[PDB]
């Protein structure tokens, strides 16, 4: 639709910060389209990841992190609040402790920093999707 | 890049059919992206599949059919020719016995027919890539 997929901006967090994203699966959920969330510690896309989290619609998630190259401990949701051939809106809440993924405004998972979230310079959102809003708040110190 | 991705064409396969693909990946091959090429019986994305062939770009190959809306036995393969940032040119044959995949003109992944090749009305290609070709032949009778 009308943002770029692969979708990559510049982007900072800290506590309070929220990024919220907007899209639709580009297939049914038979066909287990994905969807993925990046945050990096660089523009490059080969950079660390503070914070990944990628869906296999109808099926599972699994979130993780890419330090200094490679994949650390999954975690693994049954979880799936996402409706097939539906829009969704996802908000990720930078909390003390955690990253709080909400999905249709319902509180869906949760992820413990393992790095520090000032660590984050890009978000990238892909995989098969398309987008109509992202956003990343800038209104805490 | 040139052809819309989620790619459709209505198709009709035998014995001496030719798929042609070109195209690259949308991310390097640490980012794991994917490419899904599914050869169905219908024009709806969630009919059958007599030949489901997914990359995950750098990791594994996987190849199944999906009959009467049921995956049935996966075959996986470590075989990886498809090199990283590159692009690459798929061709898939159309045997008496099996589909046969070259990669960059390598051959690399066969699959034994499951369901008549005649079934197929519709190709997909889709997933992280992007695509600059695809063809299928009927030159044969």
């Amino acid at each position: 639709s009308l943002l770029p997929v692969p979708y990559t901006e510049a982007a900072s967090l800290s506590t309070g910060s929220t990024v919220t994203i907007k899209g639709r699966p580009l297939a049914c959920f038979l066909n287990e389209p994905y969807l993925q969330v990046d945050f990096h510690t660089e523009m490059k896309e080969e950079s660390d990841i503070v914070f990944h989290f990628q869906v296999c619609f109808g099926r599972r998630v699994v979130m993780n992190s890419r330090e200094y190259g490679a994949w650390k401990q999954q975690v693994e949701s049954k979880n799936m609040p996402f409706q097939d051939g539906q829009e969704f809106e996802l908000s990720i809440s930078v909390l003390p402790d955690k990253y709080q993924v909400m999905v249709n405004g319902q509180s869906s998972y949760t992820f413990d920093h393992r790095i520090k979230p000032e660590a984050v310079k890009m978000v990238q959102v892909w995989r098969d999707i398309s987008l109509t809003k992202f956003n990343v708040s800038y209104l805490k110190r």
